């Protein structure tokens, strides 16, 4: 229990449900829940993490890092928990990009993703958060909100031959 | 033993070309090339692209295999330059897996019932009619030689994931 929480991999059938809200702010079991998902994406070098992927099934997700090992092109994110998220895209331009998952080790594909975007939630003393966001930060907002409703990246990608092992397209 | 490319390499999205000489050296070097990389990675087929040879040949069968267990024997085959027919379009889904997308498996919509017609390494005819798993693992190694994986084929990405995820006894 005081190890390190296990991510889980694509298959699982944790991964394809639909998130529920928090209901309350600041309590210990949220203050660990933040805690936990902060050592286990730390440790995998994530550049974001949804509670699901860690078998809980509630609407937080955390993302940041300055400079990232697994997407060494990334310009730096806050680092954010970010709690019952909404997105409302700016306009409908979109920009694909290369997308991983550490729930996907292993491969990349690649993703459309709205360029603009503002985002709204509340970090884990319930206070709220709103935000505009472009890029790398918009993309990894949309990557984590999408593990609340159950999507996978491979779920979004529609061309595969845009797809593959990391060590083969990123050698 | 040949190394087998994994997804992302552009060579298995390629059409390949069609065997224009039969029962050359070269030919049958390829085919024991081929046999020696499936057998080593307990693979139940394998086609030509999968070790960076861009030829319409493909091998395929077994009495037992191990990574897909309840499959019944698949008669082991040469296939050259090979062509398929469903017999109907009946489909139906069926999970799978590829040396060339290692550790993972997919659901994938095949046609229940084939006819299928190509040729030996020696240029001999080879019309069959196949089912259940045998005419899966035909279409599936025919797929690479038009540069198809099956993560092409999916159609419910919920049923896509690692094998031993979705398959613990395994
Ligand atoms: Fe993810
Ligand atoms: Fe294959």
């Amino acid at each position: 229990h005081h190890m390190i929480r296990e991510i889980l991999k694509m298959g699982d059938p944790r991964l394809l449900r639909i998130a529920d809200p928090v209901d309350h702010f600041d309590t210990p079991e949220l203050h660990e829940l933040v805690k936990d998902m902060f050592e286990t994406m730390h440790d995998a070098n994530g550049a974001g993490l949804a509670a699901p992927q860690i078998g809980v099934n509630l609407q937080v997700v955390i993302f940041g890092f300055g400079h990232n090992e697994r997407y060494p092109d990334a310009p730096p994110v806050p680092e954010t928990v970010l709690i019952n998220p909404t997105i409302t895209p700016v306009s409908q331009d979109m920009e694909e990009g290369w997308e991983g998952c550490l729930s996907v080790p292993g491969l990349r594909g690649a993703v459309s993703r709205f360029s603009m975007i503002k985002y709204h939630g509340f970090d884990q003393y319930g206070k709220p958060i709103d935000r505009v966001a472009e890029g790398f930060h918009a993309r990894v907002v949309q990557h984590e909100c999408d593990h609340l409703i159950g999507k996978l990246y491979p779920m979004r990608i529609n061309d595969f031959a845009k797809f593959g092992f990391t060590e083969v397209l990123f050698p």
